[PDB]
């Protein structure tokens, strides 16, 4: 697979101009809503039984397009998320290689919770599998987190967080990944409360800024037996918080798509 060239890619080391002029929703939107000028959705999970929680998308023709802020005060589980909405019948392999290039700040150590997570994030429908926990997949790549009272934000979160089995690992994008597979037993999902599994790759080392290879994580997941089935949900890039009073305030969120030419399919946005 050639990485994508292409000269509307912004470098994300180096996207930190702070953005302004956001739009904020600042209650649970119920599933994916469209963006106006936009190929994106965004979708906030705000329980009413917690503090003050908002996303603010910072529009169309700024920071690579996908761009938001999210705050938290006190939550029961935040989840503020913006990005590709699908849902249409296709396997990952439909859209060929995807990537996301980011540069975000936010709040420290231990503003989040006892667990909490930054990164890629979405769901996938398989209906064929035989072992019906696995027809329902809720997948995250974790690129950062807020380390909570017992582990540095400087530290990988670990299966003492997420639960689970480390399948395995891999190296893409400058770090190691660990890959876990959890499953979630009656518990809330997109279908209602049942039984599914969790995929997860776990960055080893945390950063704020760089290029999300995604599609890499997926095939890697796929050799291990962890299979996404043939109805991908969404792709977005996700601030979770499971309580604490915090920020996360993104200065680039860009998805991209290509073959693997390496030729754009997808992108967003004289002298």
């Amino acid at each position: 697979v050639v990485k994508p060239t292409d000269e509307r890619i912004i470098d994300p080391s180096t996207a930190n101009t702070q953005l302004t002029g956001g739009v904020c929703y600042n209650t649970t939107s119920g599933g994916n809503k469209p963006l106006a000028g936009s190929p994106y959705g965004y979708e906030t999970w705000i329980d009413t039984g917690g503090g003050v929680c908002s996303l603010c998308w910072y529009g169309a023709d700024q920071g690579g397009g996908a761009a938001f802020k999210a705050t938290w005060t006190n939550p029961h589980d935040f989840l503020g998320r913006l990005g590709y909405f699908w849902n249409e019948n296709k396997p990952y392999s439909h859209y060929e290689n995807i990537y996301c290039g980011f540069n975000y700040t936010r709040s420290g150590r231990k503003t989040a919770g006892d667990y909490s997570y930054i990164g890629i994030y979405g769901w996938s429908r398989n209906p064929s599998a035989s072992n019906s926990n696995e027809r329902l997949i809720e997948y995250y790549i974790v690129e950062d987190w807020f380390g909570n009272q017992w582990q540095a934000d400087t530290s990988p979160m670990g299966i003492n967080t997420t639960g689970g089995t480390v399948m395995g690992s891999f190296t893409v994008d400058g770090s190691s990944y660990q890959i876990i597979k959890n499953t979630r037993v009656n518990q809330p999902s997109i279908e209602g409360d049942k039984t599914f599994v969790q995929y997860f790759s776990i960055r080893q080392s945390p950063r704020k800024s760089g290029t999300i290879s995604i599609t890499e994580h997926f095939k890697k997941w796929e050799k291990l037996g962890m299979k996404l089935g043939d109805n991908m949900y969404e792709c977005k890039f996700l601030i979770e918080a499971g309580a604490g009073e915090g920020f996360f305030d993104a200065r680039l969120i860009q998805f991209y798509r290509a073959d693997n030419e390496g030729n754009i399919l997808q992108i967003t946005p004289h002298h």
